[PDB]
């Protein structure tokens, strides 16, 4: 499960 999408998307 890749959670990187949650961070990369969390930022502006």
């Amino acid at each position: 499960k890749r959670i990187v999408q949650r961070i990369k998307d969390f930022l502006r």
